[PDB]
């Protein structure tokens, strides 16, 4: 980020990124011009001694379709909060489900991972989302030196119309009802570090019978993750099971998964950081004859140069395990590799 | 705002907010998350001892839905100007219709009131519009301390297609006609002032032709204001009289309105500013059968912390006191009382 | 531009302008409040003493209809690149076509001119392009000044659904296959030559009614004096299946022909005078030879300072009505453009 403002106890950060990329693929659905960029602000202003207030707001634009396209903006974070000293912090509006407070120990990959693989966005608790509140402690009060953590609280987002729709209503795949989750990381040693996470949240009336697959009046998710993030490497895994939570392609959610990742990577001193990845999905107990099915299965190869930290480039190689069939057909799960080409100013 | 550029004659103020925001309520149009944040920016550029150019953008970012979901941004004000010193200033854009001149003093309310409520945006010259140009003079050529007024045209915004098309064209309830409006006000004190506003507009055929309520060739408004300003004290009212101008719902427009606000608000040392105020629409003369029919009739209590000029907090409450009958079921009008709670960051 | 941010090697430029513009004109298409702002960013960080990278992005944002109006925003230009010493730049995104290296220069009148007229956005190498990669060479190496050459990859842009698709597919009017295209000038008077060639896809060989042929190309001369408080430009460009026909489809040849001249007061004051046209040739049922756009051109800009200027434009359209303009979408009525500008 750049500090641009500064002045009597009031600061804003501009931040963002223009990257040039570019995906090849068999699959025409991901192939071709990729670029986009984001734009933020961070402000934070003292009130007193043990109170500070804050608030972020992060934009995606992307830049890949023409000038008539539609709906090619869109806002990733936007929330206000304020900062009691050692007591915590609090915060209102769209931000992280305190699930991806140990899932994002995987994310990671030079430019694949992260949310769109295992879990989404506006998928309950899993990654960014409307109307969470968070309640976080860092270091346990001041007491406990690398014990983090947090409550969080989203209240429900409903259908566009009828019984069960809110203000802001979507479609089932991005609906949630009343929900909460919980997280807690800790430094178990020098450079190690373990995390835990939960959620759960009520299941919409649409969610239930729109679409094929999930049933249930609950989401719920655990979570357990490790990293290793010291002498030039970084080894980091999270392992979650879901309920009702983890979407089964377009076809709805599936009634159970289990989802993997693992990564691991070297920095170099001269700015190249290599990286292997492995990641899937495993969903259980699918209606309509399904079964058991992969969700999601491949293997990542990249590496990244960082010319300075407001400059790099990136190659990042997705080697997809996903076998053609009917389910990954009907659900419209991508089966075919993918390689990308990135070139990323940063400020 | 915070000045970001100050060099050479060209100054430019980034400003905005980011409001946590949460809205509880029986009607599922309104209820559930409502965060959302602006940005803007204003710059003014010394030309000479006597001439000054200006220029302002304001953006509403909404954030409370997907980022799949559409149209979440838009333009609430850009325009360009010019100020020559005694003999007044002239700017042309999207901007403020003129008799929110005098509307503005009773739009101090913590969340609800303002636009939307007893007027609406792209509603002629009562709030924010496109292609207003106008010519503002403060403190009467210089000759008359405390007396301001202004004229302003602005042309017609007519239907998508069709004869009645412009450019951009957009449905009847935001079209207008050429038109024109003028607003007069006078601080006799510091804090105490009368203001006096009127706009004039052709109706548009859509605006005839494709709703069922409100019939004429002319759009006018009449408004009264008052307000008390000081000793920590503000009392404010409007009343307008419209003919053919204020929006019915979905039913089409009021043939005639009164519309009426006013607001008791004090400011606590400490931080605490409570506040209170009624507001009604009184629509007359409308087709169908419905004759006269209140639009909007509600008593707001609420109150907002500072904690300081960066960071506040606030709550809300709209008592409302509409009947749930023909009228408003099918103007889609909401019958229900809503509660807002809201935690801002301010640049 | 305003420079924000400048420390340790980053520096940030923040630039825009907002423009309060009317058209006044028969056609009701054109008629009334044209109202928009762009805001931008230019960021370059220094690697090294031979190394730069870089990154530009330009937003478009309407201000012209209403707050519940739909598709009022849009980006221009976003890419990142690096710089390298006398070798040149590469950069890659969303960025201008090399054809425009040479036709901008006829570019530069009050307010009409430019995209939408001879060329389009998203129209191949001839204006702003996703997905372009495009290395550039000034003062040839450092061994000549003047001399500046440009070479530049697209890749394919192809429909929304079915075979001929990429993930940021759009229809066929503004579609394209892998092209490339290269461009030289030579610099107060300047000569410049600008080529591109592209593939074409298959829906625009089959959903339009007009213009079929496997590849899409440009050949583009220009000249232009600038000096001595005289500004006087020409660009001719010859093109195959690339020039648009309006909705109905393209044109398998077209020849487009722009002049301008304009005279630079030290008040403020730069009258301006201009011709333009577009001639579509061999076109399908029944068309044939059609003109696609011809008007002159007369308005001038009073320049405040370098942060506000006024200006008013007046089309004065030699297009007649005809079966074509009408099923094509093309405006044949004349239009003035009054507007005020604010820069930052
Ligand atoms: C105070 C100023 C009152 C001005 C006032 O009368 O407010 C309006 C009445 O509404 C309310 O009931 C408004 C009620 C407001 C409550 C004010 C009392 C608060 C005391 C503390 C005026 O309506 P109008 O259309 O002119 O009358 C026509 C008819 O006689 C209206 O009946
Ligand atoms: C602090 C600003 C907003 C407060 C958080 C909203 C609380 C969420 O409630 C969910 C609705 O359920 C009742
Ligand atoms: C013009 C494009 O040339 C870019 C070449 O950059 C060379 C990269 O060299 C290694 C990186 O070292 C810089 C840190
Ligand atoms: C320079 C800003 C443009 C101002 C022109 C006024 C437009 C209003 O006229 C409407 C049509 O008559
Ligand atoms: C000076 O000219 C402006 C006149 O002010 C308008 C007053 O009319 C409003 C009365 O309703
Ligand atoms: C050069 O002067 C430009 C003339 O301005 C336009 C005049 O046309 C207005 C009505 O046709
Ligand atoms: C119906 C499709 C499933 C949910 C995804 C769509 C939600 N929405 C409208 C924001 O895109
Ligand atoms: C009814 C008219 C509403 C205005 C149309 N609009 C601006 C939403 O597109
Ligand atoms: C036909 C070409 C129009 C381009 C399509 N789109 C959606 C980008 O506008």
């Amino acid at each position: 980020g750049a500090e641009i403002y500064n002045k009597d106890g009031n600061k804003l950060d501009l931040y963002g990124k223009i990257d040039g990329l570019h995906y090849f693929s068999d699959d025409k659905s991901v192939d071709g011009d990729q670029t986009y960029m984001r734009v933020g602000v961070k402000g934070e202003t003292q009130i007193n001694d043990q109170l500070t207030g804050y608030g972020q707001w992060e934009y995606n634009v992307q830049a890949n379709n023409t000038e008539s396209s539609s709906d090619q903006a869109w806002t990733r974070l936007a929330f206000a909060g304020l900062k009691f000293g050692d007591a915590g912090s609090f915060d209102y509006g769209r931000n992280y489900g305190v699930v991806y407070d140990v899932t994002s120990w995987t994310d990671v990959l030079p430019e694949f991972g992260g949310d769109g693989d295992t879990y989404g966005s506006d998928n309950f608790l899993q990654s960014r989302a409307n109307g969470v509140a968070t309640y976080r402690n860092s270091d346990f009060f001041g007491l406990v030196d690398g014990l983090n953590f947090a409550l969080q609280y989203q209240g429900k987002n409903g259908s566009v119309s009828g019984e069960g729709a809110t203000n802001n209503g979507r479609g089932w795949s991005k609906q949630n009802g009343d929900g909460f989750g919980t997280s807690l990381t800790y430094d178990i040693w020098d450079g190690i570090s373990a995390g835990f996470a939960y959620s759960h949240s009520k299941r919409t009336d649409e969610q239930n019978s729109v679409p094929a697959l999930g049933r249930g009046d609950n989401a719920e998710t655990y979570t357990g993750g490790l990293k290793y993030d010291a002498n030039n490497i970084y080894l980091a895994s999270q392992y979650t099971q879901t309920y009702n939570a983890t979407r089964a392609g377009s076809l709805g959610f599936a009634n159970k998964a289990q989802n993997f990742e693992v990564v691991a990577q070297y920095q170099f001193d001269f700015g190249l950081r290599p990286s292997v990845a492995y990641l899937q999905s495993k969903g259980k107990d699918l209606e309509r004859g399904y079964g058991d099915q992969d969700i999601l299965k491949y293997v990542d190869v990249g590496a990244t140069y960082y010319f300075n930290k407001n400059m790099s480039t990136y190659v990042d190689y997705k080697i997809n395990l996903l076998d053609d069939n009917s389910f990954t057909r009907n659900a419209g799960i991508s089966t075919d590799d993918v390689v990308a080409l990135g070139l990323v100013y940063q400020f």
